[PDB]
């Protein structure tokens, strides 16, 4: 089972549904089971790699490809008026899942500080 | 047009630089939300991440393995969040993209 056994490795392999909105060979996006916005997805690489504090320097060109693929998604999805992007980096960060991750959130007023 | 994002990668005004490469600057940010809070941007001016193209993929990654890699040396080894706004709706405040990096206090949800 290339991925690992996260709950995204799964989804990636299929083995556990997701409301997909765009894939690659490189990564997955897949809206959020608990919305934080009227739109909220998840951008994730197909590479698990576990938190952005252990990737790779040869991992630049995925996570720039996650970001991306984030802005044309939300383009797609007519968040017009704009959007946040959102990593969540281990306890502090607030990290729940340990496979890498880009939200995605908009069709509302973001607030500052954004937690 | 210029920011003063522009200013600051200039060296035209000050700014407490953390780390600097040939494509990149990171700085503290002057209005911090967080116990550490910095800004990752690149030299190259792309306005908003809206319209970032294919060919800045690995730059946009870049910034994102300069800010782990300065938010290790400046101590967050329990974490962090990092935040790209776009637009009105993302309360994006300056466009020139940045990255934004907090942590040294437990970040909390929703992300604003
Ligand atoms: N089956 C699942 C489990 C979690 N999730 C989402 O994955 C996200 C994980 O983000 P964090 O690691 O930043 O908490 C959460 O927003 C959570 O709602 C999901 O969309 N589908
Ligand atoms: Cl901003």
């Amino acid at each position: 089972r290339p991925g690992g056994d996260t709950i995204f490795g799964k989804i990636i392999r299929k083995e556990i549904p997701a409301k997909i909105i765009f894939e690659d060979d490189r990564c997955l996006a897949f809206h959020d089971i608990s919305p934080q916005a009227p739109t909220h997805f998840l951008v994730i690489p197909k590479k698990h790699i576990s938190q952005i504090s252990v990737a790779e320097d040869d991992d630049e060109s995925l996570l720039g490809h996650l970001m991306i693929v984030g802005k044309k998604c939300a383009a797609d999805l007519g968040l017009n008026k704009g959007y946040r992007m959102v990593v969540n980096e281990g306890s502090d960060g607030g990290q729940s899942v340990y496979h890498v991750h880009l939200h995605v959130l908009g069709g509302r007023q973001m607030h500052w500080p954004p937690g």
